[PDB]
């Protein structure tokens, strides 16, 4: 046991009193796969949405099939951009783009943007001080970029460099914005994934605060915030506690000028603490759903965090503590977003269960 | 055994190699009374700087004295504002307004402007409501805060009512309004303390932030930030961590539009911690300047906080940890003031060392 609905549902969750602080592990698991298949074209949230699907939880292509038309931009992890010689620059990964099934998602969700993940990666600091130095190497990165996307048919990037360098930018900021006026010009859609303002367990800004955000946001399409990974290994504890997810909108964004363009991070994963081996896990749905059975643990609301935990102990590892989002951590924090004036981004979309993409 | 200097120097510790990040005890013992007569009217700062005295430490007045060229405002510490009833406010601790000690350092600091700071004491919630409700109840409360400030000679007050409220929010921002521009009608200055922007140890934002700035910085001429007192008992460590400091002026003022009004809160005294009893006590310089002298301790920088701690046992009470600003400290805390554009408040002229006046 215990019970497991496989048929839909007529009502969505939030009009099924589901979304709620006092959660039993058994309703969970008796209704994460029952969504409203009648209503998972219809869109619950108003602000922008985006999704990330990887190679690794392929569960997300299927979820995307099905609730793509929740979601305004669709992000896959497939590529890296390489820098294999002076004004020589490589897109990597493309053997993982899939046409068909890109195809499949656009057919049912008209206005689904595929803005595919570029990870700048086996960089070194001279490849950026040699890139970051010359606007004739960025002109060569932006036509190479620019390629395949028109190729390809992506509506553009989500690119990932900013923190994935750390030597700190006036040169950084200028090749980014660059590669965006490059791919507006080609009718292409540009995002940034960027750190949380507030560097967790700190009280103190992080390397992309307000000065970076406001020259860069005016030109930029979105901004891919992760607001998520709160705790550590060594340190247990929330994924994202909802106030430090709002002081890193505020902070960035104080006089509320391009919240629409910032995509408040979510996580759809969990983590499994192991508190004596100072070691953790990341867990995904099926996990999850597996662990509820295995223990039949009493979820207990954090209502300062806004999250629930559960603790179980096993024989050899010692006593565990996960957190994994529910229906109620989710709805909390796209009201948030909502009174923020901000959209949502979610990692990813393989990781979390079914229904939760009612509330979306 | 201590050698401990007695007479003044020629040079401030600025042009000793005194401003040190390797210290050691005994150089502290050796010159922390040795400071710059010669130039002790000379300003090594160029924002403003306010300076508190209290009655409790009688060393204050005469530091005020001595150095009240290197200060734009003294705040001494002795005025109350209280609710008698309705319509009838009245000023307490006027027994220790001295009048002779205001003439002296006028005398030897012209243009230094004494604002006392004005605390509102055993106000209720009653008192508050009755007052932020009522146009003529404040209009009483300014008349007679206005009365003293002209019949005492003082150039304006301090006040110090914002942590005591704070749920209408928007009521108390008339009052200070009201209050601030009754204040200018009569030529004097109204300033108000204000608690920092990231709440410590909690890495979101607090009750005074851009919003509350944004509304009082263009009605009042000054603001004393409390970017102190960082750690607690039951968690010893700094009192202001230099980016903890430097992220609550960014995060108050983000577009620069009245750096030069706000007052960076600087601490003179230090704390002891008793490690394991989650006990604590500050430590003004008397005791501070003992302490190095009884245990000769290893001075610890912290390149994270920009602080020096040591530590000492006492098998009476137990293994002790103590924070206490050092030349080094301080002078990173005044570059970081002139980086930001904005001014100084010292908490108090009566728990520091001699020659820390020496940097101003």
């Amino acid at each position: 046991t215990l019970l497991e609905k496989s048929q839909f549902s007529d009502k969505p969750v939030q009009d099924r009193g589901l979304v709620v602080t006092d959660l039993k592990a058994e309703s969970v698991v008796l209704e994460h796969r029952s969504y409203c298949s009648a209503k998972a074209r219809d869109r619950h949230f108003a602000g922008d949405v985006l999704g990330y699907v990887t190679p690794w939880n392929s569960h997300g292509y299927d979820v995307t099939k099905v609730f793509g038309s929740k979601f305004t931009q669709i992000s896959p992890v497939w590529l890296q951009l390489k820098r294999r010689g002076r004004e020589m620059f490589e897109v990597t990964g493309l053997h993982d783009v899939d046409q068909g099934w890109m195809r499949a998602v656009r057919k049912h969700a008209k206005g689904l943007h595929i803005v595919p993940r570029l990870l700048f990666e086996d960089w070194t600091y001279d490849d950026f001080r040699n890139v970051l130095d010359s606007e004739d190497e960025i002109e060569e990165l932006s036509k190479t970029v620019v390629q395949v996307a028109k190729n390809q048919h992506f509506d553009g990037f989500v690119v990932e460099v900013w923190n994935q360098l750390l030597s700190q930018r006036v040169g950084l900021i200028h090749m980014l914005t660059h590669l965006a006026e490059a791919l507006h010009q080609a009718r292409l859609l540009a995002l940034l994934v960027i750190p949380p303002a507030i560097t967790p367990g700190t009280d103190q800004l992080g390397m992309f605060t307000h000065k970076e955000f406001e020259q860069l946001a005016p030109v930029l399409d979105g901004f891919s915030l992760m607001t998520y990974d709160y705790s550590t290994a060594h340190q247990p504890g929330p994924n994202a506690p909802l106030s430090w997810v709002r002081a890193c909108v505020q902070v960035l964004d104080p006089k509320s000028k391009w919240r629409s363009k910032i995509l408040l991070g979510l996580n759809f994963y969990g983590m499994d603490y192991a508190t004596s081996k100072d070691a953790r896990e990341p867990v995904v749905g099926a996990r999850y759903i597996q662990t509820l059975k295995d223990h039949r643990p009493r979820m207990v609301w954090d209502s300062q965090a806004s999250e629930h935990f559960f603790e179980y102990k096993k024989s050899r590892s010692g006593r565990h503590v996960v957190f994994y989002p529910t229906l109620k951590s989710l709805q909390v924090r796209l009201e948030l977003a909502r009174e923020l004036g901000v959209g949502v981004s979610i990692w990813e979309l393989g990781q979390g269960l079914d229904y939760f993409y009612d509330l979306l």
